[PDB]
């Protein structure tokens, strides 16, 4: 249902200010690639590590879910 991917402090991930419900949200690189964020305010960057929010309605807009957690 919700991507269980975890990453470390020197692993890249994606912020998307269009899709997020708060500034600490983030999704993993594969979930970003397999989703639809054209014209979104997104950035690949480091996040101090984290757990993917893709598929979690409390953290991320449904339109921003990748094809595998939608
Ligand atoms: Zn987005
Ligand atoms: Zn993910
Ligand atoms: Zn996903």
């Amino acid at each position: 249902a919700v991507c269980g991917s975890v990453w470390g402090q020197n692993d890249l991930a994606y912020r998307c200010r269009t899709c997020e419900h708060d500034p600490t949200c983030a999704i993993c690189v594969p979930c970003f690639q397999n989703g639809n964020h054209k014209d979104h305010d997104y950035s690949i960057m480091y996040t101090g590590g984290g757990c993917c929010d893709c598929g979690d309605t409390t953290a991320w807009k449904r339109e921003g879910f990748c094809s595998r957690h939608k």
